[PDB]
């Protein structure tokens, strides 16, 4: 089971006895801090509230299972079994925690306060920090959600641009990181960020992940078609690849289906068994059921391109009505090698250039949509802003000489609108002054309760793209 | 609980209407593919073995809910219910897999196998490559523990110059990554697969992962101190950093403790609080409970320099055995901000060519030594390599035409020594002809069971350095 005691950096637990004497509040806010990725989506909090911090947290078993570890980590007795004995006692185990959050799916400017965190209690001024380790993940679930509707801007514009409508722009990025994260809860969380802007996975955990912690009014939250892979092409011999593109086409005829075509020449498998041999089944698919002609590899933007010129030579190619190349409704292409949002951009751009339309392609991504991402890619940052003292409060913040990218913001802090409908965050209590309206943020998490939810389909009207609404 | 069954690419549950009919085998293994990061510690499979893979992983109940959430997902029924259910009522739900695979902690040149997964059960010839994506995570902990490894290289090589030994060489990087990481069950595994090499950690996860699975012989793997963050000092008010301090290395007076200094300004805390006004705090203290000062801003070689620089002048420094500075015993200093193995290396060489010896320092990391990795960096790869077909095997591979670095290996395979010490994988079944000495993989996974297993004492042991042999 997991115990909260020992989910955190280990030096926190050495905390209470740094704070000033008689400390009786910490208040602590997450930002992701402006140093081009200028606005973020809030996700993945909720997620966080409900697994690991809502509830009975706290036991006898766990208090003493911290204890015991943290005597030989440490070498010494410095576990604050006291103040954990406390919790337990007074409140069944429930953390006396205040969480306020900007709703979940809400895209922020850089630098803006995006959760606070402080106790209830005065004798729990120490549980603030403990879990801020906890917290501060949740910079992965806004950093995938915001890597990935930033690419679904670049594809909504040249979409746009090549066909005059954003027809089908929510399946053009597929989830293919299952295997390419680090472990099956990042694959779940990731794969549900990604949910947030687009309709197609093939990460499985996600949706389980959706339907538990978020929900959706749908019964499943992401999609997927048949598909091969290497092995299942490679197994029939090399000789026989043939043989495995019409088995597999011809066994999912009426659905879509996607063929790994590169196992040993992608040129000749488009020109060869695709536009020759296997032609005749091809043609007769159903506008609903394409063949997708999946390339897994080589350079990825000339890939596409040798590729799409072959099949325009094999097959009927139409002109759109903004001028551009189209496949027959029966034939498309789907890059699922190498793609991350810079390529992504290389490869649309050149399509662009040489007249496809964004039509004919979709893209899957592994290891860049999920897994090459840092937390200093949109500094996130979870910082103490204010404490109470021998009864007064004081604005806290750092300010290193050597950095100030890293100043911390002071005191009590609030979200609003401008009156340009822009935002702004509010320092040293000053939203209490209300020149500003109200604060954005809503208590999210009481004294172990989760007071307000939101439900996936709100989140994903609040990502959603201007182009879009 | 965890389902299987919605463990892996969506894809896959289309691929058993995809292998050539009369198949009864699929045989796959796992590699680091060539392309320094010449050699990988193998470690993490016996995580998953045991966490995922083995004892009864079917159920009715299993099959229902991956046949309810997949009739969605692709909007059609695809799902392979009779193959699941053959696995229920013929081995209790054990899967019928033999998993070989290279002892734990031994360290491998690129391009080698390291473990072959082959089902056991003709029915189950799908089931091989069904678990792919649960295995190639292993991606993960093999990739943390060789790079965290090469960064004690680099330590090595460096501490031996400047001080002829390598005393304390295992506690010089301290593991800072819990709040870096993409989840809870990444940092438990990431500071497993670092604490093959090193004490130090901060990620408390790690110690239960390895306890659980793993097992030592001490009370646990990894160890750590008492340290200060920005909130428990700047919680004393910006006028009161001195006060702070005091406060911090009284409380801690007996052991050794980390003050990170540069909340406001890095070199006034050194010259000036550290220097002069809490100089007297700071000589009296014991050889065994040093002052660890802790910058963490700026560039990091010239702060390192820099503060080093500042304490040189301040206190007592004198000269070993090489002719290498070095601070009293009472004063360290810990880099803990912007360290990866690239910054790592710049640090040390600065140091060197100042003539400041590495006994003076250590390093602290976070995102660089557990998130900012990807399975691109050693190309961790599993594919197919052997099916037998209507009673015949054949040896199968992929060979884009694009890509020569793509290539798979062929047939049956097998790992062994050479003649010169080194190591070779064996193709084609050739292993059978007993050239080459006993192969070096051992069956750790079969029919459900967890065959063979290691302690985490012998995973230390078999990922030693040359320079500590
Ligand atoms: C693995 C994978 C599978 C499919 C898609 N995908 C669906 C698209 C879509 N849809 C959705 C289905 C009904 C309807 C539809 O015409 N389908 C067929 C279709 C059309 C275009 C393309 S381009 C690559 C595949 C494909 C398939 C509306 N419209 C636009 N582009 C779409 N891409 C992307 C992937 F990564
Ligand atoms: C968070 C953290 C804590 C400690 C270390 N750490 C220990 C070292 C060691 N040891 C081990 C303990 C007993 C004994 C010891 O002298 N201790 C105190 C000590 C000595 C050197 C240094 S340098 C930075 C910190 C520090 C502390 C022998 N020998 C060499 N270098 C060592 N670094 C590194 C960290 F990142
Ligand atoms: N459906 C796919 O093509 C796919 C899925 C997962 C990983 N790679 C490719
Ligand atoms: N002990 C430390 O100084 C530390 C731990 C975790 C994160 N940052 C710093
Ligand atoms: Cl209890």
């Amino acid at each position: 089971e997991f115990n909260i005691l020992l989910a955190t950096d280990s030096y926190k637990v050495t905390h209470y006895k740094q704070y000033p004497p008689n400390t009786s509040k910490v208040y602590s806010y997450f930002e992701c801090r402006e140093k081009k990725y200028e606005e973020t989506v809030f996700y993945g909090l909720q997620y966080i509230l409900n697994k690991y911090l809502k509830g009975k947290v706290v036991t006898k078993e766990k208090i003493q299972e911290a204890k015991d570890v943290y005597k030989e980590h440490f070498q010494d007795d410095v576990f604050n079994e006291k103040g954990w004995n406390y919790i337990l006692e007074k409140y069944d185990g429930h953390l006396p925690i205040e969480i306020k959050a900007v709703p979940e799916g809400f895209v922020i400017p850089r630098g803006n306060v995006l959760f606070t965190v402080e106790n209830t209690d005065p004798e729990c001024y120490w549980l603030t920090n403990w879990i801020e380790t906890i917290l501060v993940q949740s910079w992965y679930p806004i950093t995938v959600a915001t890597n990935s509707r930033e690419q679904k801007k670049i594809l909504a514009k040249y979409l746009l641009e090549t066909s005059g409508n954003l027809d089908g722009l929510e399946y053009k990025l597929h989830d293919f990181g299952y295997r390419g994260v680090s472990s099956q809860e990042t694959a779940g969380i990731g794969a549900s960020a990604h949910l947030v802007n687009f309709k197609g996975t093939d990460t499985v955990a996600g949706l389980a992940l959706i339907k538990k912690y978020y929900g959706t009014k749908d019964p499943v939250p992401g999609y997927s078609v048949p598909a091969a892979e290497h092995s299942t092409i490679t197994a029939w011999g090399k000789d026989h690849e043939k043989d495995a593109f019409e088995h597999i086409v011809t066994q999912f005829s009426s659905v879509p289906v996607s063929v790994v075509s590169d196992s040993y020449d992608i040129y000749n498998a488009c020109e060869k068994i695709w536009g020759e041999d296997l032609r005749h089944l091809i043609v007769s698919r159903s506008t609903q059921a394409p063949l997708i002609i999946r390339p897994d590899s080589g350079n990825p933007l000339d890939t596409v391109l040798k590729v799409l010129e072959i099949l325009g030579k094999k097959f009927p190619v139409t002109e759109n009505s903004k001028g551009y190349k189209l496949l027959p409704p029966y034939l498309r292409v789907i890059q699922g090698d190498g793609v991350d949002i810079n390529t992504l951009q290389e490869i649309v751009e050149g399509m662009k250039q040489k007249m496809w339309s964004i039509e004919n392609i979709a893209f899957g991504s592994g290891g860049g949509l999920l897994q090459k991402l840092t937390r200093d890619l949109l500094n996130c940052s979870f910082k103490c802003s204010y404490v109470v003292t021998n009864g007064l409060g004081i604005n806290v913040f750092k300010d290193p000489v050597a950095d100030p990218n890293k100043r911390s913001k002071k005191g009590r802090l609030s979200l609003h609108r401008t009156p340009a409908g822009n935002f702004v965050t509010l320092e040293e209590g000053k939203g209490d002054l209300e020149e500003y309206g109200q604060d954005l943020l809503h208590t999210v998490f009481k004294n172990g309760k989760v007071t307000k939810s939101y439900s996936f389909d709100e989140i994903r009207k609040n990502a959603q793209l201007n182009i879009e609404l």
